[PDB]
């Protein structure tokens, strides 16, 4: 009965053209053309991002929503967009990325942007069964969309349930994807986590309108229900008039090489 649940219901009722236009209406998007061409030809020394994820994490990082420091752990790293971004930051000492990378799941990509040598990728790993390890910065970008709000809720609570085990070890910084922050049980879990570990949820402007995803980050503190609903109101407004109008931005280009000595 939350605004977000209403949004999900109306989203599923849109026709093909409206859905297509809607998902990109008034959003920011990084131009991935050059990056994709470089990766497709096997270039590993141009500093291009391995996925759209690098730009998403940069957005949070550049405005203080999450500090990237010391021992970084990336749960559900996929191709490694967040791992490579973190590895290039001077404040980061090491990065451990874990991902399924099997049965259709994206496997870590091998490129040599700055600090690639301080990253340890581990595939064939279900992070829900992975024993928590002590770290300073915890990252998690897991959450598979579902046309069912109940299902998105279940998936989101499972992610937060697992992440809480890791935060309990004591972490300074975190950035965790919250697939369906609009579900009531999720809102309550977020309020509980905020009281225990601080932080709040933030909507990334690079996220498409077809998902209500927001990220639980350590760098700010705000009223969770209020801000989740602000995003619900924005998503609903954009559904009334979908123009498909997108604003293109330059993708992330990282320096290259190993971090040595
Ligand atoms: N009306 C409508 N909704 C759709 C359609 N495809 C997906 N959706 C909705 O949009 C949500 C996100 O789907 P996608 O963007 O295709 O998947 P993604 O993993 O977020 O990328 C789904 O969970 C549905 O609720 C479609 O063809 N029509
Ligand atoms: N239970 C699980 N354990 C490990 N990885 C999982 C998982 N569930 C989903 N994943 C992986 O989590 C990834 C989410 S997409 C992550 C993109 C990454 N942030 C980037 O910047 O490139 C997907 O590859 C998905 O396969």
């Amino acid at each position: 009965k939350t605004l977000g649940e209403v949004w999900k219901r109306e989203l599923n009722l849109l026709d093909k053209r409206q859905f297509e236009l809607y998902k990109r209406t008034d959003i920011v998007e990084v131009d991935r053309d050059t990056a994709r061409r470089h990766l497709a030809e096997g270039k590993v020394d141009t500093g291009v991002a391995v996925s759209r994820g690098t730009a998403k994490l940069r957005w949070f990082h550049e405005r203080g929503y999450v500090k990237l420091e010391g021992r970084v752990i990336d749960l559900g790293c996929g191709r490694g967009g967040w791992c490579y971004y973190a590895a290039a930051q001077k404040e980061v000492s090491g990065v451990k990325g874990f991902t399924l990378g099997r049965d259709g799941h994206e496997k870590p990509m091998n490129v040599q942007s700055l600090g690639w040598n301080i990253i340890t990728f581990k595939d064939k790993t279900d992070i829900h069964r992975l024993e928590p390890v002590k770290c300073d910065t915890l990252l998690c970008d897991i959450g598979e969309s579902s046309s069912s709000s109940v299902t998105e809720g279940e998936r989101t609570v499972r992610v937060l349930d697992t992440v809480e085990k890791w935060l309990a070890c004591g972490v300074d910084n975190f950035c965790v994807k919250v697939l369906a922050p609009y579900m009531p049980d999720v809102l309550e879990k977020l309020e509980l986590l905020q009281r225990r570990f601080g932080g709040t949820v933030i909507r990334n402007p690079l996220s498409r309108n077809s998902t209500h995803e927001m990220y639980y980050v350590s760098g700010a503190r705000s009223n969770v229900t209020f801000t989740v609903n602000q995003t619900s109101r924005l998503l609903m407004r954009r559904m009334r008039r979908p123009t498909g109008k997108v604003t293109l931005e330059a993708d992330v280009i990282l320096p290259i090489g190993t971090r040595s000595v």
